[PDB]
């Protein structure tokens, strides 16, 4: 069996649009992602997740609610990542650019898909209606999905 390591993502949803970060430049410049990161010792998952929120993008909350848990594996990578996924309750501040992320709003009809990591494309959708998921994607490199599975659950 393989060893996993904890992530967060946080999704910041309201009725109209998304708020999405775009990484900046090196390996993966121009994708647009949720925020989030390593959880760290000691920390809640949850609260790991607005951790990051903050540190990442500025913002504050108060409180998120899980969505869904996304394992994934790279070819080449030994360490699974397992990504806890929470969106947020109502928001604090506005978001800020950092050197490492540009934020910015996208309308619910204009979702950037092509420019976001290829699994956003299927769970996004659960997402999008309320419904929570778990998730598991085999990835070679940054674009290709080789396995995957999605399932809607009840509880996450
Ligand atoms: N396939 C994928 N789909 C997706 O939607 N988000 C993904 C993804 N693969 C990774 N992510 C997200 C998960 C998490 O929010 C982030 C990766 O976390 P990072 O490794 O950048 O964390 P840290 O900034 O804590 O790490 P350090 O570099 O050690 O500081 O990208
Ligand atoms: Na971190
Ligand atoms: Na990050």
């Amino acid at each position: 069996m393989k060893a996993s390591r904890l992530y967060t993502l946080v999704l910041v949803l309201q009725p109209q649009r998304v708020l999405l970060g775009m990484k900046k430049r090196g390996f993966g410049a121009g994708r647009w992602n949720g925020f989030g990161g390593k959880v760290q010792e000691g920390e809640t998952i949850e609260d790991g997740a607005r951790r990051e929120l903050q540190e990442e993008s500025g913002l504050t909350v108060d409180a998120l609610h899980k969505v869904g848990q996304i394992v994934f594996e790279f070819v080449g990578e030994p360490e699974l990542m397992d990504v806890h996924v929470f969106a947020t309750d109502s928001i604090q501040g506005t978001p800020v650019e950092s050197d490492e992320m540009r934020p910015s709003w996208f309308q619910l009809d204009q979702i950037p898909f092509k420019d976001m990591w290829p699994d956003d494309s299927y769970w996004f959708p659960l997402l999008l209606q309320k419904k929570k998921f778990h998730g598991y994607f085999k990835f070679q490199g940054q674009d290709t999905i080789l396995d995957y599975t999605l399932r809607e659950v009840d509880t996450v």
